[PDB]
C-alpha cells in the first residue's frame, strides 16, 4: 500500500471488503473538475498511511454496482470502510488538513 489502487466492480469483493486493513475508497470521473484537484492528495494520503490503510479509486461511469452500494451520488466522494462497515463518508473537495484528520479520528 505504497500508492493508489485503480479498481473495478469486478475487483470490488477480492481488494475491499476482504482486505486486511481499513480501505479509504475515492470516487472520481473524467468529467469532474474538482476531482483534479483529489486525485494528488489522496496518493499522499496513501503514501502517508502507507503501513496502516489501503487506498483505492473506482471512475463511477463503468462501475455502477459499487456506486450504487455506497449511494455515490456526487464527485468526488469518498468512504473509509472496514469489510462491510462504513466507518466515515465526504463529499466535495476537502483540505489536507481536514483530510489528515478525518483519517486519524478513525485510524487510531
Amino acid at each position: 500500500s505504497k500508492g493508489v489502487i485503480t479498481i473495478t466492480d469486478a475487483e470490488f469483493e477480492s481488494e475491499v471488503l476482504k482486505a486486511e486493513q481499513p480501505v479509504l475508497v475515492y470516487f472520481w470521473a473524467s468529467w469532474c473538475g474538482p476531482c483534479q484537484l483529489m486525485s494528488p492528495l489522496i496518493n499522499l494520503a496513501a503514501n502517508t498511511y502507507s503501513d496502516r490503510l489501503k487506498v483505492v479509486k473506482l471512475e463511477i461511469d463503468p462501475n455502477p454496482t459499487t456506486v450504487k452500494k455506497y449511494k455515490v451520488e456526487g464527485v468526488p466522494a469518498l468512504r473509509l470502510v472496514k469489510g462491510e462497515q462504513i466507518l466515515d463518508s465526504t463529499e466535495g473537495v476537502i483540505s489536507k488538513d481536514k483530510l489528515l484528520s478525518f483519517l486519524d479520528t478513525h485510524l487510531n
